[PDB]
């Protein structure tokens, strides 16, 4: 039956998700002002001209490492900004202390901004650039991260995502296996109501293909 493979995919992808509620309110406040800060900063034209990826119904501002399909392509080394200080401090110190990651993993910290109405298209985690974990943190309001979004494309054949997972203010998800390199993720627009934003963890490969 269709029903039987639908929940085996979802125990699958269940078995890739973890998450936690690890920012207090009074630390999410905090790290969103400086989310605000960095807003502020590319407006000034502060930040070097790969930094900062303006779109419609997102912002992304890549720290550290940064990237341009499976044919994505690593910014050669210094061409985007250095992980702020306040990410080390706010973010990345909390998730070694709790042993979500170890200490010297994260050299890469995006920050997406979502608009009211924004989502994300159907996508992988490119397993060309990216090592696994990866940790993302979410911020301003509460959303939904849904997993399988053939629905985007087909939604006579399918309406539903296979997982969709609450991802609330100040909660980490960590993606691993099937979660990370064998189905989609996306976000609805009907699941951003307000604004929201989320600071993406990773780790780079060293072979990861460089312009």
């Amino acid at each position: 039956e269709q029903q039987l493979q639908k929940e085996e995919e979802a125990r699958k992808v269940k078995s890739g998700i973890r998450q936690m509620r690890l920012f207090s309110q009074d630390e999410c406040a905090k790290i969103e002002a400086r989310i605000d800060e960095v807003v502020s900063r590319a407006e000034k034209g502060l930040y070097n001209e790969h930094t900062v990826d303006r779109a419609p119904l997102r912002n992304k501002y890549f720290f550290g490492e940064g990237y341009t399909p499976g044919q994505e392509r690593l910014y050669p080394p210094g061409d985007v900004d250095e992980i702020p200080e306040w990410v080390h401090q706010l973010v990345i110190q909390k998730l070694v202390e709790h042993r979500v990651i170890p200490e010297g993993f994260v050299n890469s910290a995006v920050i997406n901004d979502y608009q009211p109405g924004g989502c994300i298209v159907s996508h992988v985690d490119p397993i060309h650039i990216f090592e696994r974990p990866i940790v993302s943190v979410s911020f301003f309001s509460d959303s939904a991260l849904c997993f399988g979004c053939k629905f985007q494309f087909k939604p006579i054949r399918v309406s539903e995502p296979v997982l969709s997972l609450p991802v609330r203010r100040g909660s980490v998800t960590v993606l691993s296996g099937y979660a990370a390199d064998e189905i989609t993720h996306c976000i609805r627009p009907q699941d951003i109501k307000e604004r929201r934003a989320v600071i993406i963890l990773r780790k780079t490969r060293l072979d990861a293909p460089r312009l």
